[PDB]
């Protein structure tokens, strides 16, 4: 696969709308589906399972705002390599009828989801309309699904990745950015507790 000639910025930018991310406070019981470590800024999740990510703003972005998610390798020497699904999963029969079979990150439960293969940078990304929080709610939740394990040979192959979440206006202008590390693994709860053990 062709390397990208560029690397997306991962610099945090709250912007005019005071944009940042939140995650459920899920703990590390062995049963948890998805769990986020504030100390590591790292989400631990399972293949193809719901991964809630919260959008928090201080003021409401204008109508037509969109929310984009994109993965990059965390290690500088792999950064120009496009993060994609391994050949095995690229060929498996788990299509949801909306997502490209090579894309690592999907969004579930949203029929307005849109996927992009960037024709210049080669990066994959997934975008949904920004929706303000339901009345009485403090944030907007997106349900992401990661469609390969961190260990997948011929794919991520045990290399750490970051998900970059950006807010953009209807014309593509950057309004906000935040990011977090992701490990897609068999037992998120155990793995988080173990990785934090090294602190
Ligand atoms: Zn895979």
């Amino acid at each position: 696969w062709p390397l990208s000639s560029s690397v997306p910025s991962q610099k945090t930018y709250q912007g005019s709308y005071g944009f940042r991310l939140g995650f459920l406070h899920s703990g590390t019981a062995k049963s948890v589906t998805c769990t986020y470590s504030p100390a590591l800024n790292k989400m631990f999740c399972q293949l193809a399972k719901t991964c809630p990510v919260q959008l928090w703003v201080d003021s409401t972005p204008p109508p037509g705002t969109r929310v984009r998610a994109m993965a990059i390798y965390k290690q500088s020497q792999h950064m120009t390599e496009v993060v994609r699904r391994c050949p095995h999963h690229e060929r498996c029969s788990d299509s949801d009828g909306l997502a490209p079979p090579q894309h690592l990150i999907r969004v579930e439960g949203n029929l307005r989801v849109e996927y992009l293969d960037d024709r210049n940078t080669f990066r994959h990304s997934v975008v949904v309309p920004y929706e303000p929080p339901e009345v009485g709610s403090d944030c907007t939740t997106i349900h992401y699904n990661y469609m390969c394990n961190s260990s997948c040979m011929g794919g991520m192959n045990r290399r750490p990745i970051l998900t970059i979440i950006t807010l953009e206006d209807s014309s593509g202008n950057l309004l906000g950015r935040n990011s977090f590390e992701v490990r897609v693994c068999a037992c998120p709860g155990r793995d988080r507790r173990t990785e934090e053990e090294n602190l």
